[PDB]
DNA sequence: CGGCAGCGCAC
DNA sequence: GTGCGG
DNA sequence: GCCG
């Protein structure tokens, strides 16, 4: 769907950028929905009042709009902090968010170089730093491929029946991806139990696995892996890998979450809530029991989902096809 | 105004 | 406990 | 930033 306010979104996704880099994620958020509600509108938006009806448009940001459209300008970047660009360069590195971002500016740094030079870094974002170009380009969805194929490989030959499914973007289908994340399980319910750290053995054996993010995380049953492979052959980039093995009675769920996108797994959150329930990477629940002070005393009980649309019909809502799940 | 999810990891 | 990314 |  053809985007009739090009030359307004693209002004304010740049006001939303410096507010993200420099740690206002609630107004960058803010901005986000309203971003893609224009981007997505049936026509050029020619009033305060039309802006204004559009659910995710507040008085604030038709004021924007209106100025864009009839000035072409949008005063407020003129007042954007000359940090921001270099804010948004050492954001980039993975491990590296806002507040180390303007600690390194206020430190003198500006170039990558200066990084890697004088600053002080974490594990993450050293390796983060040396991967800086690799891990800022997506890969062709055809190499997602031969990656989560790798993986699938490595882990079937501990058994047969697992199931592994790359999710992300590239399950949204997407011609190209940021990374890759290989969700895997075994239908029998427990046969998945044993097999992530001697997955990971074995892929570094193989040396495809390069570096390590975090080894290890555990959360409730399930074992996420987060690091950085390349596959074999010359000139092959490393890239971003996430390996996570769950029961499979939280597959359904798991392969929701971790497909998303953030803006799908935030709105159904939101759903669920106006239905009592709530929606994690583990299962959809009745709301958390609470006492009087209004603070959690007792789980919700967890609603059984063996597929995704089980999902979708125990909250009322039609089933949405990966493809479809942008926002 | 408070909520916009809750999480586990490195540190 | 904070920063960060999933 | 928006929403209720
Ligand atoms: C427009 As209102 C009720 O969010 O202040
Ligand atoms: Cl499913
Ligand atoms: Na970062
Ligand atoms: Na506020
Ligand atoms: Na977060």
């Amino acid at each position: 769907a053809t985007n009739h306010n090009l030359h307004i979104t693209e002004k304010l996704e740049v006001l939303a950028k410096a507010y993200s880099v420099q740690g206002d994620k609630w107004r960058a958020l803010g901005y986000a929905k309203a971003i893609n509600a224009l981007k997505s509108f049936h026509k050029p938006v020619t009033s305060y009042q039309e802006a204004c009806s559009i659910p995710g448009i507040g008085k604030r940001m038709a004021e924007k709009i209106i100025e864009i459209l009839e000035s072409g300008h949008l005063r407020k970047l003129d007042h954007i902090s000359e940090s921001v660009p270099v804010l948004e360069l050492f954001s980039n590195i993975w491990g590296a968010g806002t507040k180390t971002a303007q600690m390194w500016y206020q430190q003198g740094f500006r170039s990558l170089e200066d990084i890697r030079s004088q600053a002080s870094l974490t594990t993450q974002q050293a390796i983060g730093l040396k991967h800086y170009s690799d891990f800022l380009e997506r890969m062709p969805r055809e190499e997602a491929t031969e990656i989560e194929q790798t993986v699938q490989k490595a882990a079937q030959a501990f058994n047969s029946g697992l199931l592994c499914v790359a999710c992300g973007s590239y399950r949204r289908g997407k011609a190209t991806c940021g990374d890759v994340d290989v969700l895997i399980t075994h239908p029998d319910g427990r046969s998945h139990r044993g097999i992530f750290s001697r997955l990971l053995d074995s892929l570094r054996q193989e040396g495809f696995l390069t570096d390590d993010l975090v080894s290890q995380e555990e959360n409730g049953q399930q074992q996420k892996y987060l690091g950085v492979c390349r596959l074999p052959g010359p000139g092959r980039r490393h890239r971003r890998l996430d390996i996570i093995v769950v029961p499979y009675s939280e597959f359904a769920c798991a392969l929701l979450y971790f497909t998303g996108s953030a803006h799908f797994n935030r709105s159904m959150r939101a759903l669920a809530k106006t239905k009592g329930m709530s929606l994690s990477e583990h299962a959809l629940s009745t709301a958390v029991v609470r006492n009087t002070h209004g603070c959690k005393v007792g789980p919700g009980r967890v609603l059984p989902t063996p597929t995704e649309k089980d999902v979708f019909r125990l909250l009322g809502l039609p089933y949405r096809e990966p493809a479809e799940r942008d926002w």
